[PDB]
C-alpha cells in the first residue's frame, strides 16, 4: 500500500533517473518529504496491476500512448494545473495527455522521427520526397544509396503516408486519398529499386552507421549509436510530399499521478515547481538527454542543437500518437494495410480495403498468463526445498505472494488482496514435491480465451523439472507453453 507522507517515482531505465533523483533530494530538503526514484523492469506492465489494489508508485513516467489505457481503467488522477503553468508548455503537448477532455498527466519530453543524413555524402539533403529517385541514381553512381530506413514497421513510413491531406483529390472528383498517394509513392520507390521491401531497423541502422547510405529515418534514441560510428551526420526536417510536410507520429514522455496515491498534492508540487523547471529538466538532461522537451523555456535552450530543433519541428508538423484503447483495432488494421502495400502483398487499393487483431491480443494474453504463472515457480521451489507443502498465509505454509491479473479468474490463496475482476494463478503442492500452477482465463481476458474453459498450467514433477501446457488454441500459443 502506498505510504502517505512520501513520493515514490517509476521511470524507465534508459532515462536520467539519477538526475531525477537529484531533483528529488532537493525536494526533501525544502520539505520533509523523502523521494525515491526506481526504474523497475517492465514498469508499464506492473503499474496497472499494482495500482489496482492501491499499491505502486505515486508518479509514473511513460509515453503518453500507454496512459490512455491507464486512464480508461481509472488508474490516473486528473490533474488541474493553473493557466500560468499550462502556458509554460507547448499547447500540442497537453493534447497528448488528454483523456475524455480531462488532463491525465504532465508532458515532459517530445520525440518524433527526423531525416538523418551523412554530411560527407550529402551536404544538401533533399527537401522533397519527389527528388529522392533522381538523387538515388546519382549517389549510386558515386558508390552509395540515397535512403534506407525500416520498412517493416509502418511507424517509420507513416510521415510520408500522412503527408498529403488529399484536399486536391476532392476538387479532382480526409478519406484515404492522401494516404493512397503517399503509399503509391512509397511502393514506386521500392519497385524502381530505390529502396528494398525487406529493409528493417537493423539493416538500415547498420547501413547508415557504416557510411553505406546517405540518409536514414529514425528518432533521438538512435543518435548515440551514430555518435559512436565514424559518420559525420546531421538531423533535419523530413522532406515534403506534394508540397506538404511529412507528419510523423509524436510520442510524449509524460508523468502521471497514481489515482490510488494519497500524496496527490505532494506529487503535484514536485512535478510543477521542481521538475518542470529549467533547473529540474537540466538535472535530468545532464544525466541522460531527453531530446526535445515540452517546457518552452528549456526547449529554446536545446534548439541550439540542430538535432533537437529538427525533432521539435517534425513533431510540431506531425500528429500525436493515438491513445484511445477503443481505437486500437482500427489502428491495427491501418498498420496491417500499410505493411501489405509496402511489402507488395497487396495493391495499394486492395490493401486499404482488406492478420486479426484478436490474434495479437490472444497471443499477448496467453504469453502474459504463461509469464505471470511462471513467475511463481521460483517461489514454489523455495517452499518445496524448505519442506513447505501447504499453500497459505500462516507460518510454515507457502505464501505465494501472487499479484492479481485482470485476465485471470482465481481467488488469492495466501492472504493477498485482489481487486474485483482480477485473479491469481492457483497453486497446489504435494508432499511428494509435485506441484501445479494453473492460470484460468477469465474476467477481462479476450472472448478468444473465455469462450471455452481455457488454462495455462505449469506442472512440477518430483525431480524439480517444470513444463507448461495450454488449453488455448495452438494459434494463440508459443513454444514456451504448447497445447497437449
Ligand atoms: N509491438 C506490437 C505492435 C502491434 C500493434 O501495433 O498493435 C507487435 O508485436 O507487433
Ligand atoms: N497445495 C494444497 C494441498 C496441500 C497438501 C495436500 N496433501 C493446498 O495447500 O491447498
Ligand atoms: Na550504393
Amino acid at each position: 500500500k502506498i505510504e502517505e507522507g512520501k513520493l515514490v517515482i517509476w521511470i524507465n531505465g534508459d532515462k536520467g533517473y539519477n538526475g531525477l533523483a537529484e531533483v528529488g533530494k532537493k525536494f526533501e530538503k525544502d520539505t520533509g518529504i523523502k523521494v525515491t526514484v526506481e526504474h523497475p523492469d517492465k514498469l508499464e506492465e506492473k503499474f496497472p496491476q499494482v495500482a489496482a489494489t492501491g499499491d505502486g508508485p505515486d508518479i509514473i513516467f511513460w509515453a503518453h500512448d500507454r496512459f490512455g489505457g491507464y486512464a480508461q481503467s481509472g488508474l490516473l488522477a486528473e490533474i488541474t494545473p493553473a493557466a500560468a503553468f499550462q502556458a509554460a508548455l507547448y499547447p500540442f503537448t497537453w493534447d497528448a495527455v488528454r483523456y475524455n477532455g480531462k488532463l491525465i498527466a504532465y508532458p515532459i519530453a517530445v520525440e518524433a522521427l527526423s531525416l538523418i543524413y551523412n554530411k560527407d555524402l550529402l551536404p544538401n539533403p533533399p527537401k522533397t520526397w519527389e527528388e529522392i529517385p533522381a538523387l538515388d541514381k546519382e549517389l549510386k553512381a558515386k558508390g552509395k544509396s540515397a535512403l534506407m530506413f525500416n520498412l517493416q514497421e509502418p511507424y517509420f513510413t507513416w510521415p510520408l503516408i500522412a503527408a498529403d491531406g488529399g484536399y486536391a483529390f476532392k476538387y479532382a472528383a480526409v478519406d484515404n486519398a492522401g494516404a493512397k498517394a503517399g503509399l503509391t509513392f512509397l511502393v514506386d520507390l521500392i519497385k524502381n529499386k530505390h529502396m528494398n521491401a525487406d529493409t528493417d531497423y537493423s539493416i538500415a541502422e547498420a547501413a547508415f552507421n557504416k557510411g553505406e547510405t546517405a540518409m536514414t529515418i529514425n528518432g533521438p534514441w538512435a543518435w548515440s549509436n551514430i555518435d559512436t560510428s565514424a559518420v559525420n551526420y546531421g538531423v533535419t526536417v523530413l522532406p515534403t510530399f506534394k508540397g506538404q510536410p511529412s507528419k510523423p507520429f509524436v510520442g510524449v514522455l509524460s508523468a502521471g499521478i497514481n489515482a490510488a496515491s494519497p500524496n496527490k498534492e505532494l506529487a503535484k508540487e514536485f512535478l510543477e515547481n521542481y521538475l518542470l523547471t529549467d533547473e529540474g529538466l537540466e538535472a535530468v538532461n545532464k544525466d541522460k538527454p531527453l531530446g526535445a522537451v515540452a517546457l518552452k523555456s528549456y526547449e529554446e535552450e536545446l534548439a541550439k542543437d540542430p538535432r533537437i530543433a529538427a525533432t521539435m519541428e517534425n513533431a510540431q508538423k506531425g500528429e500525436i500518437m493515438p491513445n484511445i484503447p477503443q481505437m486500437s483495432a482500427f489502428w491495427y488494421a491501418v498498420r496491417t494495410a500499410v505493411i501489405n502495400a509496402a511489402s507488395g502483398r497487396q495493391t495499394v487499393d486492395a490493401a486499404l480495403a482488406a492478420a486479426q487483431y484478436q490474434t495479437y491480443i490472444a497471443k499477448s494474453q496467453v504469453s502474459r498468463a504463461v509469464s505471470e504463472s511462471g513467475s511463481l515457480k521460483t517461489v514454489i521451489e523455495d517452499c518445496l526445498n524448505n519442506g513447505k507443502t501447504t499453500v497459505g498465509e500462516a507460518a510454515g505454509e507457502c505464501a505465494i505472494g501472487a499479484t492479481g491479473s485482470n485476465i485471470l479468474d482465481g481467488a488469492a490463496q495466501s492472504g493477498e488482496t485482489l481487486a474485483a475482476g482480477t485473479g491469481v494463478p492457483q497453486v497446489t503442492l504435494a508432499n511428494t514435491g509435485a506441484a501445479t500452477i494453473v492460470a484460468t482465463f477469465g474476467n477481462s481476458a479476450s472472448t478468444a480465451l473465455k469462450s471455452t474453459p481455457t488454462t495455462v498450467t505449469w506442472t512440477r514433477t518430483t525431480d524439480g523439472t517444470w513444463t507448461c501446457e495450454s488449453t488455448a488454441a495452438e494459434k494463440y500459443n508459443s513454444s514456451a507453453c504448447p497445447a497437449a
